[PDB]
Parts: C-alpha cells; sequence; structure tokens
C-alpha cells in the first residue's frame, strides 16, 4: 500500500481538484437531467427576428395548447440552446476523466508499473535494513544472518540499478503525460472561456414551425442558466489552478535535468564521496522521492557506495570467520611453531588478531589488505608472509613490527607493489624476497634501503639477478645465510664477496655461475655453500677452498662434473657432501680420507663401484647411492657401526651382504629399484628395526621366515 | 492486485474501456428510464405521410385533450420510435458484460484458473527468492530454512513444467477470447454504425389513430435523441479502440509462435547453456510476463537450468558439513584407520575433500554423485567404498584415482550402475565386488576387464557365481588372496584352481562346496583355508593338505563334519584351527600332534571330552569350548602356561579345579550359563585379570573369598 511515496504534493492537489471537478459534474448533471426545462413564450410582433417589445391591463392570448408548448420548448431547447450550455457537465466529466486517466497512467501502465514497483520494494527493504541504521549512527555483535541478508540487499540493490538505469520510460511518461495535461489545460480553458457567455438566460428561437404552432419566432427562458453560469466559472477557477500547478510541475521537471541525481548533501555529510551519481529513469525516481522526503533517499544511498559495501564484506568475513573457527585451522610449519595461512581471502578478520598465540601470519592473495592497530593484540608474532598482497599499514601497528618482527617473506611481480614499510623494520632478521627486482636501467634502486636493517641474517632474493646489487654486497658484512635463486639466470660476482667476513651459508641454487667464483675461497667463515643448478663444469678449485677450515656442508648437487678431483681428501673437515644429480664416473680414493662425514649423498650418478676406503668412516650417517650402478658394496664398508640410513635407489645388486646383520645403530634401509632375491633372515635380528625403517618388495619380504615377522608386527603399533 | 503481471497494456486498456461502457450503459438506461418522453404534435396538412410544413400570427387549434396528446406520445414512442432509440442503453449494457465475461472467462474457468494462480505464484516466489540473487550475482553459504525454501521452489518450479508443459489450454482459451472480442467488436460496429443515423430528434409517426384523435400523422420530438446520439457516438468511439487494441492482441499472438520460448538470452548472459527451450501453454505465460516484465522471466530462469540445482544442492551439502561436524563424524574401521561413511546423503558434500586425514571414503547411497577434481586435495586416500552407488569421474579426478587409489569397495544391484572407469585404476590393490555378476547368460563379460589391473592381489567376488570365470583364472597368476562367498550358491571348479599358485588366502564362505575341492591341493603358497557354510561331510582330504608348508590357520566352521580325520598329524604348521558350529563328539588324539596352535577353537560343537593330551600342545594362547557338553576340565589342561583367553560357556561344568591359578598369562575367561556350585580359591592368583575378563553370574561369583574379589575390583582402576 505503499503507493504514497510516488506522488508529489502537486499529484495530491491534482487528485483533489480532480474530485471537486468531479463533484460539480455529477451536480451540473443531474440538475440537467432532472431539471432542463426551457420555458419559451410565442413573440406576436417580430423584427429581426425577435420580440418587437411594442381598461385595465389584460394578458394576451396565444390559442396555444400545453401540448404546443411542450414541442416548443422541446424544439428550442433542441434547436436555439448553445450547445455548452447544454453538455457542460457532461464536458466536465469527460475532461476530469481524461485529467485522472494522464495521472494515473503510468501507474497503471505495466511497463512503467513493474519498474515502480521494483523501485518501491527495493526502497522499501533500504528502508528497514537494520544495516542502514548501523551505517548511519557509526559516525557490540551483529547477527549472522542479518550480515548475509544485507549482502544480498546490496546484490538486489546492484542488480535493481543495472536493470532500470538504462530504461528512460518513467521519466520519459511521466514527462509526456504531463505535457498532456498542460496542452490539455490551455485548450479547455481557452474553449470553455470562450464559450461561456454563451450561457444566457433568455434566448430567442426561431426555430421554423409554423404549421404546428402558428408562431415564428419565440422568447424563452432557461432558469438553469445562471447556475450552470456560475457552475462553469467555478470550473474555469478549478482548471486555472489545475494548470498553474501542471505547470509547476513542467517547470520542474524541464529545469534540474531530472535524468541525473547529485548525491551532494550525504557525501558532503557522511564523508562518503564514493557514491557515484544516478542516471536516468532512476534518478527521477530518486528525485520523486526527495519530493516526498529526503529520508527515503538518505538512508537507500547507503546501498549506492562501495565504501559501505567494503565495510558490510569485512564486517561479513569478521562474522563468518569466528576466533575458534581461525584457532582450528591453526597449523605447524616447518619450523614447528603455529601457522595460520589466509589464502585468497577478502581482508584479515579482527578475530585473527584475537590469536597472541600465533607465531607466523601468512597472507596470500588479499585484495587492498590494511594491517589494522589490533595486530599489536599479538605478542607471539614473528613472521610475516605477504604473497601478492600490498600491505598498508599505520602508526602504532608498524610500530608493532619495527620491534616485534623478526623474519618477512613477500612475493610480487613489480617493484611498486611491495610495501613502502619494509625498511622500517629495524629488527628484522630474516628477508625473503622472491619477485622482480629488475627494474628499468637501475641497479636495484628498488632495494637502496637494505643498509638501514643492521638486524638483517638471511636474504633469500629470488629476482634472477644479473648483477649482485652493490647495496646487498655492503649489507652482507653482516648477513649469516645468502640465498639467490636466478631460475639459471646469467649471474657475475667480480668480486663482490670478499667484503663479507661472517657469512656462513652461500646458498647460490639456479644462478647460472657456470663456474665457482674465484671470490669464495675468501670466505673464511663459511659452513654451508650450494650451487645446485649453475651448469658447473669442473670443481678442481678445491685446492683454494683448504682456506675455509670451518666449512663442513659443501653442497654441489643437481650440476655436471665428469669427475671428482683429487683436492677432496686435501681437506678433512668434511662432514656433509653433496654432488647428487652429477656425472661422475668414478670416486677416488682420498675423498675417504675424510673421517667426519655424516651426510654424504652421492645419488643419480654413473657409479660403478665404491672403493673399500669407504668402510674406515665410523662417522658415517646418511647415504644415497640413487641411481647408481653398484654391483656389490665392500665388506670393510658394513663394519662401520654408527650408521643410520641407506639409500639405494635403483641399484644392480645381486645380493645383500651377510655382514649387514651386525649394524644394530642403523634407522632405515631403502632398496627400491633394485633386482634382489634374497634377503638375509639375519636382518631381523636388531635392536631398532621396523616396517618404516624397512622398505622391501612384498614377494621379496616373504623370504624371511614368520616367526620373526609376526614379533616385529605386535612391536609396530608403539 | 495478484494477477496484474498477467494483464498485459491491452488487458488493462480493456478493462478501463469496459468500465466506462458500464457507465455509459447505466447512465442511457437510467435517463431513458427517468424520462424518454415524445412530444408529438399533428399534422394538419399531410402529404404523403408526413407534413408538408405549409394580422398578427395565432396559435393553431387542434381541439386535443391532453389525455388525447399523452395517448399519441405512448403510440408513437411504442410504434414509430426507432427500436436502436429505445433500447441503446441495454444493448450497449449486453456488448460490454459480454466483453467483461471475455476478459475473465480464463479467470474464472478453473482448469486455466488453478494454473494461471500456481504460475503467478511460483514466478513470485522465484522472483523475491534468496536463492536467486546469488545465482545471477553468480553469473557459500545461507541459511537452513531458506536452502530448504530454495530446494521446495525448485521442485515445484520443475514438477509445474511436467505438469503445464502438456496442456495447451490457456494459449488456445486466450485465443479464443480474443477472436470472440474481434468479431463481437464487428458485429458491433458494423450494427451501431448502420443504426446510428436512426436515432432524430424529429421523427414523424402515421400510427393509425384517427377513431381517438381525429389525426392520420403526427409530427413529433425525441428530446433526448441528441444526447442518446452523443452517447452512441462515444460508444463507438470506445468500441473502435477495444477492437484495435483487441486486432493488437490478435497480431501479437500470430506474429511469433507463442507456443515456443526462446530462452537465448539469459541462458547466454548467464552462460547457463542448458536452460531448456520452453514448449506450449508455459512459453504463453511467459510471453505474457515478459510482456508486463522480462525480469520475472529472468528471475524463473535460475529456477530451470538443473545446474542451478546441482549448485543448491553444492551449498547446502557445505553448510550442512562443517569441517568441525565433519571431523567428528570421522570412524576408525577394523583395519584401524580412518573411515568416513556417507549416508543417503544429497551428494558429496565438498568439504568432504578438506580432509587431509581421510584415508577410507565409503559412499552409501547418494544419487548420481560425479566426484570432482578435488578429490586430487586428498593424500592420504586409499579405499573408495560405493555402496549402491553409481559415480561419475572427470579426467583430472579420474587420473588422481589412477595414481593414488589402494581399494575399491562397489555393492550394486545391476550391472550399468557398477563404474565404467574401474579398469582405469591401474594402481588398484584389492577389489571388491558384492553385487550380481550373473548377467544376461553371459561368460562374465561385465567383469571381462579385470585383467587391465596389473597390480590386484585380493578379490572378493560376492555374486552368486554358478561358475569360477574364466577371467578370474586368468588374473590369479599374480593373485594373493581370494574370497568367494557364493551365499549358498553351488560352485563348481573342475580344474580351475590349479593356475593359480602364489595365493595365500582361498576364503570360500558360502560356496556349498559338500566337498574339500580337489584342486585345492596344488596352491603350495597357501596360509589361510576358509571353507564356512560350505556343508562338508566329509574331510578326508586332509590327508592331502601335508603338501602346503606354509598351511597355518585352516578354518572349517559352520559345517556338518562328524569325525575328524586320523590324518591331522600330517599337518605340521598349524597356527589357528577353527571348528565351530559343527557335529563332532571325539577330538582325536592326533589331533595335538600339530603343537604349533595358537587360536584352536572348538565351540558349538557336541563333544563329550576334552583328551587328556593337551598338555602336549604347549604353544596354545586361545580355546574356546562354548556350548559342548563337557562334563568337567581336564587336569592336563592347566599344562599349558601361556593361555590367554579361554571360553567355557553353557557347558555342564559342575566343578571347576582350584590349580586355576597356574596360568598368569590368562587374560579373558568365561563360565557364564555353567551348573557350577563353587569357584577357585585360587582363582585370585592371576596378575593380569579384570571384571571383564570373567563372565559369570553374579550369584555364584561372591562364593570366593572377599580378598579375591576386593583385589579384581582394584585391578578395574585403571
Amino acid at each position: 500500500p505503499a503507493y504514497r511515496i510516488l506522488k508529489p504534493w502537486w499529484d495530491v492537489f491534482t487528485d483533489y481538484i480532480s474530485i471537486v471537478m468531479l463533484m460539480i459534474a455529477v451536480f451540473g448533471g443531474t440538475l440537467q437531467v432532472t431539471q432542463d426545462k426551457m420555458i419559451c413564450l410565442p413573440c406576436k410582433w417580430v423584427t429581426k427576428d425577435s420580440c418587437n417589445d411594442s381598461t385595465g391591463p389584460t394578458g394576451i392570448k396565444y390559442d396555444l395548447d400545453r401540448h404546443q408548448y411542450n414541442y416548443v420548448d422541446a424544439v428550442c431547447y433542441e434547436n436555439r440552446l448553445h450547445w455548452f450550455a447544454k453538455y457542460f457537465p457532461y464536458l466536465v466529466l469527460l475532461h476530469t476523466l481524461i485529467f485522472l486517466a494522464c495521472s494515473n497512467f503510468w501507474f497503471k501502465f505495466p511497463r512503467t508499473s513493474s519498474k515502480l514497483e521494483h523501485f518501491v520494494s527495493i526502497l522499501l527493504k533500504c528502508f528497514d535494513s537494520p544495516w542502514t541504521t548501523r551505517a548511519l549512527s557509526e559516525t557490540g555483535v551483529l547477527d549472522k544472518k542479518e550480515g548475509e541478508q544485507a549482502k544480498a540487499l546490496f546484490e538486489k540493490v546492484k542488480k535493481f540499478r543495472t536493470h532500470v538505469e538504462e530504461g528512460d520510460i518513467v521519466y520519459r511518461l511521466y514527462m509526456r503525460q504531463t505535457i498532456i495535461k498542460v496542452i490539455k489545460f490551455a485548450l479547455i480553458i481557452c474553449y470553455t472561456v470562450y464559450y461561456v457567455h454563451n450561457i444566457k438566460f433568455d434566448v430567442d428561437c426561431t426555430v421554423d414551425i409554423e404549421s404546428l404552432t402558428g408562431y415564428r419566432t419565440y422568447r424563452c427562458a432557461h432558469p438553469l442558466a445562471t447556475l450552470f453560469k456560475i457552475l462553469a466559472s467555478f470550473y474555469i477557477s478549478l482548471v486555472i489552478f489545475y494548470g498553474l500547478i501542471c505547470m509547476y510541475t513542467l517547470w520542474w521537471m524541464l529545469r534540474r535535468s531530472l535524468k541525473k541525481y547529485s548525491f551532494e548533501s550525504i557525501r558532503e555529510e557522511s564523508s562518503y564521496s564514493d557514491i557515484p551519481d544516478v542516471k536516468n529513469d532512476f534518478a527521477f525516481m530518486l528525485h520523486l522521492i526527495d519530493q516526498y522526503d529526503p529520508l527515503y533517499s538518505k538512508r537507500f544511498a547507503v546501498f549506492l557506495s562501495e565504501v559501505s559495501e567494503n565495510k558490510l564484506r569485512q564486517l561479513n568475513l569478521n562474522n563468518e570467520w569466528t576466533l575458534d573457527k581461525l584457532r582450528q585451522r591453526l597449523t605447524k610449519n616447518a619450523q614447528d611453531k603455529l601457522e595460520l595461512h589466509l589464502f585468497m581471502l577478502s581482508g584479515i578478520p579482527d578475530t585473527v588478531f584475537d590469536l597472541v598465540e600465533l607465531e607466523v601470519l601468512k597472507l596470500e592473495l588479499i585484495p587492498d589488505v590494511t594491517i589494522p592497530p589490533s595486530i599489536a593484540q599479538l605478542t607471539g608474532l614473528k613472521e610475516l608472509w605477504l604473497y601478492h598482497t600490498a600491505a598498508k599499514i599505520e602508526a602504532p601497528a608498524l610500530a608493532f613490527l619495527r620491534e616485534n618482527l623478526r623474519a618477512l617473506h613477500i612475493k610480487f611481480t613489480d617493484i611498486k607493489e611491495i610495501p613502502l614499510w619494509i625498511y622500517s623494520l629495524k629488527t628484522l632478521e630474516e628477508l625473503h624476497l622472491t619477485g622482480n627486482l629488475s627494474a628499468e636501467n637501475n641497479r636495484y634502486i628498488v632495494i637502496d634501503g637494505l643498509r638501514e636493517l643492521k638486524r638483517l641474517k638471511v636474504l633469500r632474493l629470488k629476482s634472477n639477478l644479473s648483477k649482485l646489487p652493490q647495496v646487498v654486497t655492503d649489507v652482507g658484512v653482516h648477513l649469516q645465510k645468502l640465498s639467490i635463486n636466478n631460475e639459471g639466470t646469467k649471474l657475475i660476482v667480480l668480486n663482490s664477496l670478499k667484503k663479507m667476513v661472517n657469512l656462513t651459508e652461500l646458498e647460490l641454487i639456479r644462478c647460472d655461475l657456470e663456474r665457482i667464483p674465484h671470490s669464495i675461497f675468501s670466505l673464511h667463515n663459511l659452513q654451508e655453500i650450494d650451487l645446485k643448478d649453475n651448469n658447473l663444469k669442473t670443481i678442481e678449485e678445491i685446492i683454494s677452498f683448504q682456506h675455509l677450515h670451518r666449512l663442513t656442508c659443501l653442497k654441489l648437487w643437481y650440476n655436471h662434473i665428469a669427475y671428482i678431483p683429487i683436492q677432496i681428501g686435501n681437506l678433512t673437515n668434511l662432514e656433509r657432501l653433496y654432488l647428487n644429480r652429477n656425472k661422475i664416473e668414478k670416486i677416488p680414493t682420498q675423498l675417504f680420507y675424510c673421517r667426519k662425514l655424516r651426510y654424504l649423498d652421492l645419488s643419480h650418478n654413473n657409479l660403478t663401484f665404491l672403493p673399500a676406503d669407504i668402510g674406515l668412516l665410523q662417522n658415517l650417517q646418511n647415504l644415497a647411492v640413487t641411481a647408481n650402478r653398484i654391483e656389490a658394496l665392500p665388506p670393510e664398508l658394513f663394519q662401520c657401526r654408527k650408521l643410520r640410513a641407506l639409500h639405494l635407489g635403483n641399484n644392480v645388486l645381486q645380493s645383500l651382504p651377510s655382514r649387514v646383520g651386525e649394524l644394530t645403530n642403523l634407522t632405515q634401509i631403502e632398496l627400491r629399484g633394485n633386482r634382489l632375491e634374497c634377503l638375509p633372515v639375519e636382518l631381523g635380528e636388531c635392536p631398532l628395526l621396523k616396517r618404516s625403517g624397512l622398505v622391501v618388495e612384498e614377494d621379496l619380504f616373504s623370504t624371511l621366515p614368520p616367526e620373526v615377522k609376526e614379533r616385529l608386527w605386535r612391536a609396530d603399533k608403539e
């Protein structure tokens, strides 16, 4: 029943004027039906078709019957009474009906009635929406269903806007009906004022009935002429008022260009300037509603602003992502600490910052993320991961990160989408850049602020470096673990690492060095070196590595070196050795001089056999011989008692030695790809042996008798 | 206010035109009834039944009474006044009532009225449905009641489409109404225009009343003739407008073949390619709505795609089964691995593929579920149970199953509902068929592709197999466990088992063998033999089982065997012997020649005594003698020390030896139902025995000294 909102004051006034005109039409019509008599007396002395007006006085006899008088009255009413004086009430009724039809045509026309009812429904939904009350009172919890209803209302408003704004039918129809009203008012006022003077009390009729009455002309009287005259004057005044109102409406809708709305008061008041102007067929109904009252328009405008939409998105994210759900979603990363991963979420829920036990926060593909000051509520947070997220941070939150942030992992595609406050983290320890720092003709000016971080210990640039940045070389004087990945992109050192004196890890995975750098020799403090996929050819530079007396984890796997140089034996501190996925045809015996090897692995190699000198390495813990043509192993090798893991992947073994049964400290064994058919039964006599440690083929597993298999299976639970 | 959607602009125009016609008819009728007098003056000089109209003037004397004038007026009104003048208002009333009836017939006709009101209700529900906005925004989460309402609306839409699509009653009725309106307008215009000229103010009557008045012809006057002519002209104009409108409606019904609805705009805009084109009696109503507002048709389209139905099902499942409410439903099966069992669900919830820890996914009576590629998100998934479920698979998910699937259980009522992608699982270890492989008298073509599974190890055919298939014999070359549950159907081998020589189990439950097969003698690698419910009468074939050097768990329970053969002494390596549910009175002394027995079990058997040579079998761990005529336990029974479980129930045991305490490894002992009057006082000397370990009636449980009872209760604390 909410049709009155679309009727402005002028429509109400025109409706009331139409009601009054209809009342006077009914009054005049019932008078002209019940009593419309003309009283006609004949003229005996006639000049120019009119009465000539020329004992005691006596009446003049006309010798006319009553029915002759009635016939004369009827004929002079029909012929010589002005049509206006006869049909004034009927013309008034017709004009009032046409006025009402023009007024209500757009309400009754289905094409515009559908749009009007849709607009009224949407406006009333936006009017009684509690989220509108909250938005206007923004200047304490919300129901889960209310947020979903508000989101559905926002979507409904967007669909209504995209369906209605392209029509431009309601405005055109309203303009057309107002113009019809104005032109009809003009025509009716013209003809009514012209013909109102033809309603006279006394008329003269010369109706040419002489064979019936014997008289030529008659002097008539219309006793209802003065009443119809005042009725016509009253109707003329009413039509004048109606036309003035219609002219005001036409001026109102032809001066402000109602096809476009302003939405300026709310933007100047609600501080939400991001409310776009409204196009045609939707600005018009907004203008009409404003003519009713601006309250509905202001309450409706909150569904046209994207700021309110984003606020609703954030509130629904907070309400749906409850604290318990995030707490249950907490996981443990590689470093064995609490981890929370946010992937493709619209934002960071405020319940997340209630997880004071959180230590690492991962953000991936979160759009327009702003880190609120509530991060200070977190205290155990130490690492922040920004995966394709441009984070904007307030002053207190940035101070908290400047005081309580250890590591920062960011991935990016452009230098512009990295945080500009990264260099403000004075307590940062680990920095992991995995983007593209190579900008347009600059020596990596984007990271020129890396000198600010004096607490930096780990740097993991991955941007396909061509020339090592001078800022990185300068900042490496206090760096512990420098890891670089170029994905095979050429990188040149050219006496760059000689400035560092305290570096210990020098991962250069996929840096396309193609040669071992000559500057790595001066880094005596180094302990881990890894050169994976550097397309190296020769590693005969070990003779220069004797300077590194603390080196224990020389890693060179995923490379191509023809043979192991003899200079390996010169170094005796080798504790971890790695040259997997290389093409080395034989292992020199001098390599086995190192008595402290523990994690030696030479897998995926063209090896034929291992020399017996390997058995003097009692300290060996893990060995990988995957993809090697090892026909057999020396019995001296298994004389060791401190072995932990031996991986034998795809090796040509026909038998397994019977002296391996003396191995007790062994933890796990892998025999995948071997063409074995015999397994010693003495292998099962071991203090530590389970299914997980030793995995073999099921058919080969049957070569041992069941009395030990059942016993070990009994203890496999715990 | 409810059916206004079904009224286009022409229908409302015709309704208002008919209202104005009703007003004209009422006004004319009341005008004629109130006064329709004739005023007739006689002609003194007549020529061809019409007068020629041939000091001062004087009136013409007729010498007629007033009643003579009234009589001639009445006679000329009744006789010589045209019937159209007298009956115009009543004809107009009849015509407008006929037009109204034609307009409102299909609204008052129940056969069409029910369809129209149901269509309006359904369209209104689809217009403001909370899920239509979501479907259009997609181009999740929702309240459970709202989801139920959306599903009910989907079902209502589909049933309405089924009901109305084959009616063709609304379109025909509407076309017939339009045709009747057009022909009525044609005849009305014809006759009304032909007879409107017949209403005139001046009318001559020669009514032949001369003996009563003296005059032959009379010149009459009809004072209402001009007003009636104006009303008739207005009615003619209204009928012309009505006829033009109805002709436009008729042409609109013949310009597009409204029996078919394109529906292409929405199905191509919203990418719902499978939106069907609507046929007769349902395309016409959609065209009517499009005449009112196409937005209702757009909203109604999203309840017709049947892809939106799938999305609604998935959303309801996701809202119903949250991860917190789904992990609590995880269970551990017999194999002590995580199991998820879905029962009578509308589909596979999208949150079941977020359970990384899942190992067994059991699907039971879920209708037409297509396993999504998100199943690859499962990492520990190894078993897939499809119970009475036909599952369709896509390219990525089928490849993932071909890579990471171990077990497959399927129960089916017809062959067609088994997956056709089962043979695409080349990594499957065990397969379980529990349906009816006995197809329409074929050589088991339904399983002819079993040979493709190169890593098959376990077979579980329970399909009333009348004979062992050739495909099974071929594929058994590398089969470990074979289990056939024929459910009492006779099974014949006839040289069909000796091909398989690597089988370790040969379970043959309910195979109705009636005899131990002669082909089992060649399976030298067997370890377990199960012949449950085979109706074995003679088991003399034990004389041929000494060949099998790994036979340990010969099971012959649930059979009808009288005498245990003396040839048990040939067997040596039995670990578990089961002879339950048979008819055996004598336990042979040679039975205990198999000294490796651990789970010997002879319960529900007509035994008489327990032989004294049981002490010679020192490695016994379990012995259930439940439901036997065991008069008393021999003292040699307790000569064993490692016995763990001892079930002596429903036996006639009058006394129990006092040396029960000799067994320290006995954990569970049952004596319920026996004829025991006292218990040994040494029963409490058991290091490992709890309240659950002793199953006796409470009346004789208290006869033992209170100290041992209280010690037993003390052992029950934890």
